[PDB]
């Protein structure tokens, strides 16, 4: 038995669906996300090409929660701007939780504008909510969003 | 496939914590003395997987068992912490006085800034005494609600249990 | 199944080398210029994999892939070298002149005791160069039969190889 | 194709043949490695009970070489007192060796002595015996001879 939980985060960007989608759906993303986002990571294992079916490992630096977790590129969407990426080992689900999934989808608003909607779905054991609520937010999607707007916006 | 490793290279804050010390005692039907020498052997460390069977998913004993010796120890899938780090503080003859200290990794990352195992074997009359393991640990304030559910004496109780089983299942030196 | 692992705690022989010199000129029809940008690339390092497709079981990076990087390199089961790192020691830009430092594993454990690799890239003419790539080492005069047939230019040669497929399929800056 | 080579190693024990190999065969060695040769490796890590079918890997200091290789427990036959441990991964392996087979027989002299027969067979690609030839030697096992005679003699 397991609850379930749903958190979204929403970015605007005065940049089109397509030309951020294109990062998002970058294979060569993975490679890159040190330079996305510098500090963020004390080591990232990039296990195959950066398309679907890549695994990573990621490891923080001593005193951050998750420590190490592994996270797969599960599924692309490319009409309609949507990636699945799943945690499939580690991090959370060491504290009761049992599913873990990301899903970014990048929304046309007008023809140079979009909204970056990303969430996390997660089931856990009720014994465990109290104890993982408080630790699972947005952070990882937002930063994401963030840094890949920057890049689209400032060229 | 292909693996690409990429690896990149407040002082008042890390000690603005509040202590909490949770106690164990277990007493037990046998001497302080034979109870302590299973405690305090430097043979134990290596013995810990057959003490205390499914436990560890790995295990890596750094050093001869003694005082300065560091305990790696890997946890199977879905178990809080999955990896920690101790290390051989005091091993007391004298005292029976046994400290260990989580020194990176598990509840390190949780918000605990120092968090130390003290046993004490002591005699409670010719043939029995009581074990009292005690963990003290320091958190920062707001991770209180997050850790102290996790925090409990269950290794420390583990084993003092298995320890006293072997003991109380009469061997000899 | 159960997994335990145990990890313990000559002035003048560690000098008592032979130096050895190996060189490699790769000359091709692309501007110094042209060459050298790709070798002094810090994005070069992790685009290896892509460079030399198959080469590595393993690739680590640590660092920006500037002077200072080390590459840890692991080599499919079979081939030797199976392990080590190296180094960024220089990157001129001036000379066009990288210098790459072998720094543990591989000859290094067969009685070699210093393994630099150094790549300068000369023009020739306004649209072609030499890559001048050479591996001094200095081995144990005794391990000289032993490794001298297993340290050969082909990495070096590999590397110039590859980057001169590369820039000879004419992209850009 | 490859070449065989076979070396070998005898030593001449003062204690019965069932003394020795009491300690060879004993499940619980694997992990007293260490203990029985100081300083000889920089990692152990085994695998398994310590019976047939344990794998060991051995690490040893930098300069050494074999700097690493796995060996696994593949066969023991007490009534003949003897024990087959192959080298499965790295070490030699990684030098044109197809094939790397330690083999210890523990023979009765008299009542109370015996000799400790070991012995290593090797097949190597021909482009690679002047290579490994120099390498491949008896140490590993005269070092375990060594070790567990004087383990027995002093008691
Ligand atoms: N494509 C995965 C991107 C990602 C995943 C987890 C993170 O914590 C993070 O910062 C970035
Ligand atoms: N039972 C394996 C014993 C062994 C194997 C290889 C060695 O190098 C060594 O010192 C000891
Ligand atoms: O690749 C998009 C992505 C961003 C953050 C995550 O946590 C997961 C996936
Ligand atoms: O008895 C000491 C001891 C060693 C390792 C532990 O994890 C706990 C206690
Ligand atoms: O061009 C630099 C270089 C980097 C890694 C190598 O293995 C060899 C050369
Ligand atoms: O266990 C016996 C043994 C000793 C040395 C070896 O190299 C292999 C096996
Ligand atoms: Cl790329
Ligand atoms: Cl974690
Ligand atoms: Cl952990
Ligand atoms: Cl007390
Ligand atoms: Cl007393
Ligand atoms: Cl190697
Ligand atoms: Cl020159
Ligand atoms: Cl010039
Ligand atoms: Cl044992
Ligand atoms: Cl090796």
């Amino acid at each position: 038995s397991t609850v379930t939980k749903v958190i979204h985060h929403e970015l605007e960007v005065a940049a089109s669906a397509d030309d951020i989608w294109t990062v998002y759906s970058w294979p060569g993303l993975a490679k890159h996300l040190p330079d996305l986002l510098p500090g963020a990571f004390e080591k990232l294992e990039i296990i195959g090409d950066g398309g679907v079916g890549t695994i990573l490992d990621m490891t923080f630096v001593p005193g951050e929660f998750p420590h190490e977790y592994k996270e797969k590129f599960i599924l692309v969407d490319n009409e309609h701007r949507l990636k699945k990426v799943q945690m499939i080992e580690g991090g959370y689900l060491d504290l009761g939780v049992t599913y873990y999934m990301d899903t970014i989808h990048v929304v046309p608003t007008g023809k140079d504008s979009c909204v970056i909607k990303s969430s996390t779905e997660y089931h856990v054991k009720p014994e465990f909510v109290k104890i993982v609520e408080p630790l699972i937010t947005t952070g990882p999607l937002a930063a994401m969003a963030d840094a890949i707007s920057k890049l689209v916006l400032e060229h």
